[PDB]
């Protein structure tokens, strides 16, 4: 029931979820290897080479919880502003991990 | 009960809903012909020629659901932060389609 | 139970509520004379002469409803993300009008 | 049951909570000495010297209440969009004060 959250001081990345910009350090994304955002191989497709940011044309009220999963170091909880289906599709897209997906489902 | 969401790679448009900026690809808006945002004829009035963006002086907490309708490929659901009257007026303004309007009403 | 919302085409003003920027036309603000935002006399104090915007160091989740009152042409309603006390203090500060204040109180 | 909120006119600071920018006057932060944001000693670590802003890689839906605590002059209350578990860790990080933390818990 306890998780670790990254402390500041290195490299900061900007994630643009359909106009909503999110800024986090790379160490936040590197906490969880695998996943769409964890490794550069599965996030090079969504990286815009000109704006120096990651663009996702998806629901913006969900990346608040998706980002907090990396920040909180494992706390995945759906905010009560979006349906369960929408968040399930979002977490399936971001590939948070089979164990994490099952844990979230059992928490719902 | 299933819908299709656009995949990334072309042209991206900025929609400014009373200060809240939304960025989506043109393919997201072109999923639904007709509608205010689907075709250029009904959205040239709201396009600002100088800022290169679409300005709508309306309720900003509703275009989250309006935009997701294009992103989710047909999923129109009202977020629980605005009343049914406000969202009904918004969807009537954006002209989401008589079938879509009736489907949303029967879902409420 | 019916209200009128301004149509687009003149001058647009930016209202910065503690970092959250809101853009509306003057016709939206001029719908209600009196009030803090309706007349230039009661909003010159909060106007930043350098950034060409109005700054209010107040709760940002309330100006969504405060702004919609001008947009919707008289529809004042508290969103369910802030308490009644906070919204009452906000509407008292913005001076929405004694009749409007009483109408909102009787609607709560 | 009454609190004082700062009036405008001096120095304004920008707080970037994981991409979400908050702007407040320094007098808002100086209302409460001690705390992470009250004194420069405990906020120099989180100040970005290049962007001239304070960066916190934490949950952005929680700093609305943390900022309002300084604005409202002592009104600390968790918005109903984030869990009590998440907010308790947030207020502990910002070190709102031993009396204030216990007051919030007794209010929950």
């Amino acid at each position: 029931p306890q998780h670790f959250e990254p402390i500041p001081h290195c490299e900061r990345v900007v994630i643009n979820v359909s106009g909503l910009r999110f800024e986090t350090q790379l160490r936040t994304l590197n906490q969880f290897p695998d996943t769409l955002l964890g490794d550069p191989a599965r996030r090079l497709r969504y990286f815009d080479p000109l704006r120096n940011e990651y663009f996702f044309d998806r629901s913006r009220p969900s990346f608040d919880a998706i980002l907090y999963y990396y920040q909180s170091g494992g706390r995945l909880r759906r905010p009560v502003n979006v349906p369960l289906d929408v968040f399930s599709e979002e977490i399936k897209f971001y590939e948070l991990g089979d164990q994490a997906i099952n844990k979230f489902r059992e928490d719902e």
